[PDB]
Parts: C-alpha cells; structure tokens; sequence
C-alpha cells in the first residue's frame, strides 16, 4: 500500500514502518511519541511541511548547537534513511507502539555478571565525594573527583542523557536518558565500568533504586512518560521484573486518561516502597516492594499534573506540586495518606526543594516561584511545631525569576539560589546566597560566572551542588557563544572561590550529582 | 595572492574581495561589522571553524526559523556565493570598510519626485490613527487601519527592518533597517508609496526627523553603529547634505575610542535641534541644523555605553540611561547642559519610558528594571515640584522580570507593562496594568495570549502602542511554535477586550508605531 498526508511525499507501507520504528527509537525521547514536542521542538505536519523536504533533510544530517544531534554527519544515520524521516515528519502522527517484557527483554545486556564483579572497591576514589555530572548535548556522562577537582572517568550513554542516581549500598551508579534508556555503572571495578543496560520504554524521565533499610541494591525502578507504565527490575542486573501500567482515572474528574505520564519516583524511607507521581491523573502511588509477585499498591489522590517532589527533612512527608496550582500536596509516606495541600499564594517551581531549621519556624521545606524569584516556606513538623505544619510561614525574596534550583545542605548555613533563566544577564551570571542564621538579611550575590573566566558572551549558572561534607559548593557554567564551559566551586564556610574545574571534555555540563548526596537524599 | 588563516579553507585574493563585499552589504547589519554578533550570532573563526565548511552552507543556504534568512533557497545568494560565504566567515575579519558621501550617493534612489507626488492626501484612510507594523523576519511593514483593524498596505523594505519614525507633517514614514537602509514613504498617494531610499552606513539603529516648530519635513537624520557617524539627510528627497564622525574621546577616561556607536536620536522640540546618543564614548551630542552649512553641535558628557532614552511630558528633559549603571542622565535639551544623575537603586531597562501625573509627586518618569520587574518613578518638574525633581520618588512592582516596554499615554488612567522575557509562560503570555488613581493597589492582569487565540504552545506578548486617541492599547502575540500572530486591541476605559487582529500576511509582528504618537512623542 501506498501512505498519503495532504501535502506530504507519499510513502511506501514499508518506508513508512522503517522511518516509524527509527522515530519511536532514536527521535522520540527529545520530541514526543506524537511529535507535539518536549526537550526538542514539534515535528507535526503543520509545522514541518512548512520547512519542506530539503529544509528537514539538511537539520537531521548536521543538527544544531543547542542539543539536536548530527544524525547524518555524525553516520548514525543514512542519507536514504535521513530522507525517509524527512518524509516521514510531515505525513500525521501514528498511534506509538507499545513496549512491554519481550522489548525490555531484548534490549537488556549484562556486561559484567554479578558474580564476575569485584568483592570490594578497586580503585583508589573517594567514591562519597564523586560527582557524576551530566554532559548533555555530548550524551556522556563525567566523573568528577570531589578531593582533586578532576575528571576522573567519562562514560557514553546515548544522546538525551538525563540525570543520575545512586544505589543504597553506594556502589551503583544509576543513568537514565530521556529515551529511557538505563545505564547501570560498577564504581568498585578498577576504573568504574557499565555493568547493565537495558530500555524500559520509548520515552521517559525517572530511576531510582530500593532505599529502605535492608534493601540495599535489590531493586530499580523506572517510570516512562511512553508506554505509560513503570518497571521494576532487579538491583543488580537490570533483569525486568514487573511492569505495572498507569493508564487509569483521573483524580478531579474520574474520567479515563489513556496517557498518565510517570512524572517522577522516589524512594520511601518508611517503608520498602517507591513512591511514583503520575501526572495527567494526579496519582501518586506508594509501590511496596516487600513481595513484587503480590504487588500491593496505594494511590493517593492529589491534583492535576504532578510534577517533581522532594522529602521533608525527616524523609516522612512527600512535598510535591501540580501545574496550574498555588497548593503543594503533603503525602505521609508513613501512614500512606494525604496530609494536607498547603496554600503558598503563587505556583511553587518542581524541584526537590530545599529544608532548613528556621530559628523560630522549626523545620521548613521551601520552594521557588519561577515568575518572581520569590520563596515559599512550609513547616514540617507536626511534633513539636504543630502551630506551623502544613502552613505557608513565610517568603524570601532573590534577585528574580528565572531560579531552577534551591539548595541548602544539613550540615550548612546558608541557601543557595540560582537564576539560570533570569532575562539580566548579571543575574543569570550568578547566585545569591541566604543566610539561615539571620534569614531578615538581604541575601548575598556570589558573581560566579565571572571567577569561572570564559571569556565574553552570554553564560548560564546552574544547579548549586555541595560536596559530601556540607562544606563546598558546586555550579555549572556555560558560555553559549563559544561552547566553552566550568564547574566553579565555593567554599561554603567564607563564601570565597575555591576551584574552578575546566577540561575541554567538560561539554555543556548542567547537572551534577554527588554521590552521597543522591544516595542519601540529602537536601 | 592567496588568504590563509590557520584552519580555513584558502581563499583567492579575488574571492576574499567579493565575499567581503557581500557580508558587509548583506549580513554585518545583524552579525556585527567585526561579525562579533548583534542580532544573530557571532560568526568568529573560533566559532565557525568548529561547525565546518558544510554546516555553513547549509545555513546559510535554508536558514532558521528564529530570524537568519534563508540565502540559498530565497534565490538571494548563489551556490557558489555561499561557499564563498561559508569559507570567508572561517578567516580572521578583516577591517571593515567606510562608507561617505560616495556611496551614500550610489545607493540614493528617488522613486517619486517630490514635484511629482499628490498636493493632498489621494486614499482615505485615518492617517494618525494608522498603525505601522514591523513584520520582523518578512523584511516588511504592514500599515493596519487603527479604526476597523485590517491590514492595508504592505511594503517591502529588507531583511534586518526595524523601526519607524514620522515626518512632523504627518505625511511621510521613515523606517530604518538594521543594514542602516532607509525608506522614506508617502503616506498622501493613492496607496501609500515608497518615494525614496537611501544607505547610511554598514550597520545602524535610529532615523529621526526634524520635529521644531517651522522645520516640517526639512531635514531626516539617521545614526550608524558602523562606521562612527550620523547622517543630515533632505527631508523631502533623502539626498545626503551633511556627515559627522563620532570617533572620539570618552567622557570617562578622556582617551580615543575608534568605533562609538551611535545609540538613539530624539528630535528637539526646545531647539531645531537633535539630540544624538553616543554609546561607548559617553556623550549626548545637541545637532543644531538651523544652518547645516556651518553646523553647531554641543557634547554633553554623560556616561559611557548610554543607550535609549526619551523626553519627560514637558518634552525638555531627556532622560537617558547607560548599561551598568543605576543612574539616569538627565540633558536639559532647553539649556542645552547635563541637569543631574538620578541614582534609581537598580539598572533601568533602556527605552523611552513612561509619564505620567502621580497625584502626590507631580509628573514622573518611569522606568522598568529587567531583573525584578521594579518600575522606578523619577521626579520631572522642577518648577512646581521641585522637592521631587530629579529624584527616585516610588518603585512600582509588576509581575516579575522581562519587561521590554512600559506605556501610558496622556488621556489614559492606565499603566500597562509587558513581561515578554519573564521566564514563567503565563506572566509572559499576559500584561500587568496599573491604576494611575490609585498608585497603591496592585495591578490587574489581562490575558492577552489567551484572547488571541492562537493554540497551544509558547506565546510572547510585547510592546503596548496606543492609538491617536489614547483609549485603545494595541499589543503584538506570536505563538512560537506554529508561526502563528496576532494584534490584541483593548478598551482603555473598561480593559475589555476590544479586538483581535489576524491575517496570514502579519508574519512576527513586532514593533507597532501609531501614526499620531510616534509623530508627536506622545509616551
Ligand atoms: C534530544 C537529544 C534530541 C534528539 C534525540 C533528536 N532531536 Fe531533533 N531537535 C532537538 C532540539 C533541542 C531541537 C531544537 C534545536 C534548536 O536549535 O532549537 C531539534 C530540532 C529538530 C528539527 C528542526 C525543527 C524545526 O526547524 O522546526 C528536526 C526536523 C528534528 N529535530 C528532527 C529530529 C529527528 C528526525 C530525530 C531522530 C532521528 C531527532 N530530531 C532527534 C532535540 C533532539
Ligand atoms: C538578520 C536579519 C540576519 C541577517 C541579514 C543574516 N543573519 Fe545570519 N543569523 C541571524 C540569526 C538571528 C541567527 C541565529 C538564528 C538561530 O536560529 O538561532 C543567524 C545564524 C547564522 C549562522 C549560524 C551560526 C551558528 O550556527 O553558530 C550563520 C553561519 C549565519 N547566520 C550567516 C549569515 C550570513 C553569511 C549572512 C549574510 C549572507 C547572514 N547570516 C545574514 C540573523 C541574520
């Protein structure tokens, strides 16, 4: 048969099948399994039939400096394959496929069985203080040493390379890119080395691994936005185990959705579950892990479009945001029901947050507003600041919008801020810094992207990252005239420059994790 | 001979020529005459180098859709040209070339002689309450009739197309191209018409015409970044009478700088004078063209890298801003001296600015501050305010950072500011107005994205224009994600919604100039 779109060059049934199965492996990851766009742009008819055959041909063979790859000048694809997905991106969108035990099962590799792995660390790291540092548009990631400021290792991935985790013992480094593609990292072989791989979906963002006391590296779960699912898979190989599906009802209307997205899973410290936020019908679900072939679940019902979360301090309560909303949604991991949505007046920005001991407040968790550069703070501590739990207590005001980040650290003193997508360019440069011992005080500026010395242009801060003792602080810096980039350090205990990490390998760096840290959920 | 720089591909002496001459008549007006970057990139061998000979060609061949012209494709350039192209932008830049009395002359054209154009306006449109419209990336202006909101002309001027300016009759609009092209249009016959056309330069930003009392039409100048210099032109042929260099000493260090860029010209309305923006030199130059023969110019030292700036209601101060700097120069353009310095605590954003009447301070100025979205109110009467004048009297806030423009008018209650670069989508999507009775309550938001209608995906609001008389605020939307546009007119006295302009031929509307507002600097 012969496929036809109203201005589209026909295709061959076969040509067709070809360029859809290279778009749901390679392209859909960055540009959405209906083309409607996520990281990259829309590919929808209207939009491509605009640009024209040669237009589209030309794109996919040398790409662009701002994270769309070279496909044809890179080889990793062929002309005549790059002229079919040119052809291909303007006929409609096709119903995307599924992706279930037999795909997983076929894309998992063990590299290095477990019984072949080491018995203890061989290499001489101080693996608490790495950071695995994100080179987005180069689809590696760098090991950073924390002691030495060097790179230590770098690793491929793939393109669309995302974040990374860490398993419960602190020996398994966790990468997922937005293709869903999982890495999993030995840091104990004598250089650290991949171990497993496999693909859980066509399109996702989240993995995390089992974080309750005695669980340590028995399980990893992902959560793809296509199919709309998350897998559970064992620790130490990757071996898929379970897939649980999240198509369902919607919260506020109890209609069925037929695309609920895994926004976002992290781990209980309460008990052996994982916690997945799913987002169109704002669930967040509490998957126990104690028996995975008797599978017991408990949704709690939130709002709308969840997005990220992050723990309160004492890893009890789940703090978490919808889109569209001025509440934050408390999820008691302990007694495994809501808490409270707590009103803080503006929409909170998804992220983590940030916690803190206020001198009179007690234990706040707190969060950004991206329009205003305003912050909000919770109490979270119905014990002994049961007059503040659950309530808005106050607001900090940065330099501006534009912050993606909040960071503070336990053993710290101070907040950071940064305001990576502020439109002064002076306050994207840098960050301001709060001081927890006298929070009336106006914050602090740390001119960052001037001490990372790059040369004029437009540069970019992002992503404050401390160090596994508290006591140094971590931001990435990108120049985007001449793709030249750092890692700027400061110590957090005077607020003076301690490092500056440059490495022509450093490509487009933006996040960083330090492996304690990420272990132990500290922020 | 043959040009070699280290990593380009060798060039003939004759090719190097003939690629030279291309980029400074064709690219420099956006890429910079040392091709640092302006409007588009930076096309410096560091950077071009990396990307290779074929990426080159390639866009320069297609284009982009974010504003960088379609060479190839278009039919402008030849294959053969744009690997010139794509070879030269590889070498070291070379010195860019001068541009006089010669080559003014060369490049004049005069379509209509002025013997030859109407005695009276031939079409039956409003005049003052058209609107004239930057259709940015289609190297056009669209005329929009102010009373039934339907395009009626559109006129091709060039790629780079920026501003446009009135005659003090009323009759002729002047636009301006980044390339320092000017067109001159009759706004009398039949249809509006091209009647003449001129180059001033290599790069430029600001056309003005002579607004004193008596001097109608006389005389049109125009302001280069490149080379140094500001152009008296024939008001009623374009024909070139008078160049000036603006090489020189800087007011700060008193040493020779060899490319001062003129900023901005404003039209005296004390003196039959202009008033003349050098930016790195610091100097606010006073162009007396009462005899241009024997041509009087006073330099008012200001501040290094000043900017935009406007008059106070009064139109005898002008107030003017440098990058840098928390301070607002203002020039006494009666007597003819610097007046004061107005600390305002924060950058102020460059533009024009906003009066109006503050029922306690008298009238003010009013300038945005991009990081915060602080608006500051500066004190503008010395004679029946003077406890006020050249002060920092209120800060206003609006919804947050990335206001482009401010605006009220002088029949209208009304303050409304845009938030085009806010980095939230729906405080870019929407304007903040404010209650000039009532200076202490919040301002309401309206959604202007939202009212035009134009689907889903990223819309940016810019640039409130009122019509002639004041109880209309017209503003520019476009969706970036399908190409898709729109004008949003709103009733001043209720803050309705009045109309939406939408026509396939308003490609990115940008700027929108009121016939009678431009011509009169109401603001
Ligand atoms: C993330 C790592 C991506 C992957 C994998 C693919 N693309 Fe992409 N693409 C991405 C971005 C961030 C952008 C925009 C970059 C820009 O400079 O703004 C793009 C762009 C395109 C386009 C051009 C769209 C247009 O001009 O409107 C096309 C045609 C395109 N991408 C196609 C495409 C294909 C077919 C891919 C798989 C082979 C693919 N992209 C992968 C990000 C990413
Ligand atoms: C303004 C109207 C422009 C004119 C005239 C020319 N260019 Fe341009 N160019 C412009 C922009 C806004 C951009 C960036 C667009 C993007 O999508 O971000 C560009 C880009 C280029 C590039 C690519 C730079 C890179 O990839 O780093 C090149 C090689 C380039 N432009 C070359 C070029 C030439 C040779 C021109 C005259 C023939 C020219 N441009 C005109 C804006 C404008």
């Amino acid at each position: 048969h012969v496929v036809r779109t109203n201005g589209a060059p026909d295709m061959s049934e076969s040509e067709f099948n070809e360029a859809k199965q290279i778009y749901f492996q390679r392209c859909a990851g960055c540009h959405g399994v209906l083309r409607k766009g996520a990281t990259g742009k829309p590919l929808t008819p209207d939009i491509t039939q605009q640009r024209g055959q040669q237009y589209l041909e030309a794109l996919i063979t040398y790409g662009t400096p701002l994270g769309m790859p070279n496909w044809g000048s890179s080889g990793e694809l062929s002309k005549e394959q790059i002229t079919l997905m040119a052809k291909y991106i303007q006929h409609t969108p096709p119903q995307p496929p599924e992706w279930g035990m037999p795909e997983m099962r076929e894309s998992w590799k063990v590299l290095v069985k477990p019984e072949d792995r080491p018995k203890k660390q061989l290499n001489d790291l101080d693996l608490p203080n790495l950071f695995s540092v994100t080179l987005r548009d180069a689809g590696q990631i760098a090991l950073v040493d924390g002691d030495s400021k060097k790179i230590v290792k770098v690793i491929d991935t793939g393109y669309a390379v995302h974040i990374s985790r860490m398993s419960a013992s602190g020996r398994y480094l966790l990468v997922i890119g937005r293709d869903a593609r999982i890495d999993m990292i030995d840091l104990w072989a004598k250089e650290p080395t991949k171990v497993a791989e496999i693909k859980i979906g066509i399109e996702a963002r989240s993995v995390e691994s089992s974080k309750f006391k005695g669980y340590e590296d028995r399980y990893t779960i992902a959560g793809a936005y296509w199919p709309p699912q998350f897998a559970i898979m064992d620790g130490e190989t990757l071996e898929p185990k379970q897939i649980v599906s999240t198509r369902g009802m919607t919260v506020d209307t109890q209609t069925y959705h037929p695309e609920p997205r895994v926004a976002a899973i992290i781990a209980s410290h309460e008990h052996p579950e994982f916690i997945v936020n799913v987002k169109e019908t704002g669930k967040v679900l509490l998957v126990n892990y104690k028996d995975i072939d008797n599978l017991t679940v408990t949704s709690i019902g939130a709002a709308p479009f969840l997005h990220d979360g992050g723990w309160d301090s004492s890893h009890r309560y789940f703090m978490t945001a919808a889109n569209n909303s001025n509440k934050v949604a408390v999820i008691d991991s302990k007694d495994r029901r809501l808490s409270a949505l707590v009103d803080v007046g503006k929409t909170p920005h998804p992220g983590r947050g940030a916690n803190f001991v206020h001198p009179k407040y007690g234990p706040v968790w707190s969060t950004s507003h991206l329009g205003d550069g305003s912050i909000s703070l919770i109490g979270t501590d119905p014990k002994n600041h049961p007059q503040y739990a659950w309530k808005k207590v106050a607001e900090l005001q940065g330099q501006g919008g534009g912050s993606l980040f909040i960071k503070t650290h336990p053993k710290s003193s101070h907040l950071y801020v940064d305001t990576t997508f502020n439109p002064d360019a002076r306050i994207s440069q840098s960050v301001a810094v709060f001081d927890l011992k006298n929070l009336d005080a106006k914050y602090q500026v740390l001119p960052i992207a001037e001490w990372a010395d790059l040369g004029e242009g437009a540069k970019r801060v992002v992503q404050p990252e401390y160090n596994k003792r508290g006591d140094e602080v971590w931001f990435s810096v990108w120049n985007g005239k001449n793709d030249s980039s750092a890692l700027v350090v400061v110590d957090d205990k005077t607020l003076k420059l301690k490092a500056v990490v440059k490495d022509p390998r450093l490509i487009t760096p933006t996040g960083k994790f330090n492996v304690y840290n990420t272990q132990h959920d500290v922020y």
